Formats: structure tokens, C-alpha cells, sequence
């Protein structure tokens, strides 16, 4: 069964589409949930039809109690705020991190901690 409360220290990953074809969209996921961002929905948490994005562009994952991004050697390269990510390198996501992938697709990283305010 198991039915309690439990206190999470990992903030939810909220990908806000600041730019791209989805510009104006936003998603939310739980901590420890890999978010494979690609072009085709097929086997992917998020799919963007910006062309610049490939089926298996990159994948998003967490590390224990943090968020990290990894560029699956995409055909172009991923940008973070103002730095090109690497395939053989993993960076830790933050609060207000802009992910510029594809051609003109930007994703904002927002850490949602707690129930929707209101």
C-alpha cells in the first residue's frame, strides 16, 4: 500500500518554451524522470518540429537530487544560456537556464517546488 506524505528536495523540471515553434508552451515533470527531448514524439518526452531538432537530439535526466542535461551528439549542438554543451560532457541544470537547441528553439528551465500557488 504505502500512503504518506514524504518531503521531496528535488524541484520539478518545468521546461518553458520561450522560443521555437512551441514558443509559449510549458511542461512540468517530477524529479528523477528522464525527459528525452527530440524532434519526433516516438520514444521522446518532448518533440519539437523545428527541423533543427533531430529524433534523438538530447535527453534530460536528474542526478540523485539535481537536474542535468546531456547533448546526445545532436546534429548541431545544444546551447545553455550562453555556452555550447558537449556530448562527452554533462552540465547541471539550474533555475532560469535557457536551452537553445535546433534553429530558433529556446527552452527555459524552472524549478517548481511545491503545489501550484493560488
Amino acid at each position: 500500500g504505502s500512503s504518506g506524505s514524504s518531503g521531496m528536495v528535488t524541484p520539478s523540471l518545468r521546461l518553458v518554451f520561450v522560443k521555437g515553434p512551441r514558443e509559449g508552451d510549458a511542461l512540468d515533470y517530477k524529479p528523477g524522470s528522464t525527459i528525452r527531448v527530440g524532434r519526433i514524439v516516438r520514444g521522446n518526452e518532448i518533440a519539437i518540429k523545428d527541423a533543427g531538432i533531430s529524433t534523438k537530439h538530447l535527453r534530460i535526466e536528474s542526478d540523485s537530487g539535481n537536474w542535468v542535461i546531456q547533448d546526445l551528439g545532436s546534429s548541431n549542438g545544444t546551447l545553455l544560456n550562453s555556452n555550447a554543451l558537449d556530448p562527452e560532457t554533462s552540465v547541471n541544470l539550474g533555475d532560469g537556464d535557457v536551452i537553445k537547441l535546433g534553429e530558433y528553439t529556446s527552452i527555459l528551465v524552472n524549478f517548481v517546488s511545491g503545489p501550484s500557488s493560488g
